[PDB]
């Protein structure tokens, strides 16, 4: 689905991102690396 450590995640208002556990990095557009 996601690359390395990459998950889905979303704000208080409703607002989804992409968001790495591994790394603590952010993006609101889907990760490659
Ligand atoms: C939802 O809130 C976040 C920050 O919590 C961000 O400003 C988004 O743009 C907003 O839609």
């Amino acid at each position: 689905k996601l690359p390395p450590g990459w998950e889905k995640r979303m704000f208080a208002n409703g607002t989804v991102y992409y968001f790495n556990h591994i790394t603590n990095a952010s993006q609101f557009e889907r990760p490659s690396g």
